[PDB]
């Protein structure tokens, strides 16, 4: 009668929390997707290890199709898990799988797990002067997305960060780098000419966040544009207008140029 | 040698990651601060029975003024652990710990936790859609704190939604609801005119974000202003512009009034 979104956090097996870990355990179901993003620090079997059942996974259709069918019904008679990479309804479709729990006569509840949303706080940036945040998508055919560079100008033009999460084919395990996102950037300037993202700017780069060894680089995009990150998933960051202390903290902690405690403050 | 920033989470004990308590256990020394949120489902007591260590609290002034005093000298030595409710450098001044950690020597490592932050995403409301966020304090003195109204103004204008973090005065055992924060904005609103919050503005209380049954609610300042959400602690949403999903939600979970799901495209 009951289903538990549960969060996977951010890394590896270890970054579900005690109560997710002890939820699952007591599910009679235990049921993961693996496309809205993956766990790059781990492997569906060594998550299977430390839960202690087997998990089925879910892929984009069998979720955003067929939810009501394959998870639900046992949901009905059963304790049920869900198991989602990070934190559970951070997803922009997922919030909606709780309305057709209800209309299924379900009751479910979150148990979360950390974010890239609020684990970016790792970067010395403050979480307040974050604004809205975007995707940078690969172009393809004829199509070339853009709204992503006119996201970071409006946050920039109001002095907030712009998080930016990198394109993922998660089906097919491929990740886009920080050092694409800074081209395709570039490209996009080169296209509108906003004066918004160029060799000048000042960027973070976030890689593999949750690890206890993470990859945490600030600096120019003519400088950055062709560093080696490590492996993925990398998040890219457009910084506003510094405060003295997150340009300290960059300089101290993310080996950005002294230069930023000068010019992006 | 080494220092760990380990974030609690939202609620219990239990919402610490499984990866937070393996390296508490390892620690020699634990130190934690509960003035930076509130954990209103767990005690000292019962962290410190998860952890298996004794953990020695710190004030605000104790770390503001004295943590190379208090804390990193035995990291020298030793392997020791900060923490900290939710996530240890979300809407806090932590992050600057780690450059003070960083100048006396000491290596410092942090491992995330369910934040708040990321945790409104069990109101529906779409986490990319997030602008720039604010904190309501409570006045003092002569001293009428306005800033958090201009944040709504702007963030409103671009279409974007609002987290409003509440104010708290742990030492005094003061956690503003909802309710004061609604009264606190109408206030403000009577001075500036701006039109911003008014008893027709649309908002959405969570509190106790990370318990099994949290408070959710959406609906009209005028209706809400005197609703009880519960214990605390509460944080405060102003909605910008909502998506036909976001406000299903609000009204089949958050119980919103079921006119929202008219949107004015
Ligand atoms: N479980 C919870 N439910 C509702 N609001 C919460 C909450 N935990 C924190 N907050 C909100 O955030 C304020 C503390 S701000 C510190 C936040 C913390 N580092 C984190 O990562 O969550 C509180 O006064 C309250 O308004
Ligand atoms: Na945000």
């Amino acid at each position: 009668m009951v289903l538990y979104f549960i969060g996977l956090g951010l890394y590896d097996e270890r970054d579900i929390t005690v109560k997710g870990l002890e939820c699952a355990k007591k599910c009679d179901y235990v049921f993961a997707e693996f496309y809205t993003s993956l766990m790059a620090g781990t492997t569906l079997g060594r998550i299977q290890k430390l839960i202690g059942k087997e998990i089925r996974v879910l892929s984009r259709e069998d979720v955003e199709l067929n939810f009501e069918n394959i998870v639900l019904p046992l949901a009905k008679e059963n304790d049920v898990a869900f198991l989602t990479p990070g934190d559970p309804l951070v997803a922009t479709t997922h919030a909606e799988l709780r309305i057709r729990a209800k209309r299924a006569g379900v009751e479910s509840y979150v148990i979360h797990a950390p974010s890239i949303y609020s684990a970016v706080g790792i970067t010395g940036l403050h979480i307040y002067k974050f604004g809205k945040s975007a995707t940078v998508a690969y172009p393809e055919g004829n199509w070339f997305p853009t709204s992503y560079y006119d996201v970071i100008k409006e946050n920039a033009e109001r002095g907030l960060h712009t998080l930016l999460f990198l394109d993922i084919k998660a089906e097919k395990r491929m990740y886009m780098t920080a050092n694409e996102a800074m081209e395709l950037l570039l490209k996009v300037e080169d296209m509108k000419k906003g004066g918004v993202f160029t060799d000048d700017t000042l960027v973070v780069v976030l890689a593999r966040a949750g690890s206890l060894n993470p990859t945490i680089r600030a600096g120019y995009v003519k400088d950055l544009i062709r560093e080696d990150f490590g492996d993925p998933p990398h998040i890219l960051i457009v910084p506003g207008k510094l405060h003295i202390v997150e340009a300290e903290y960059l300089v101290e902690i993310a080996g950005a140029p002294r230069e930023i405690l000068r010019v992006n403050v």
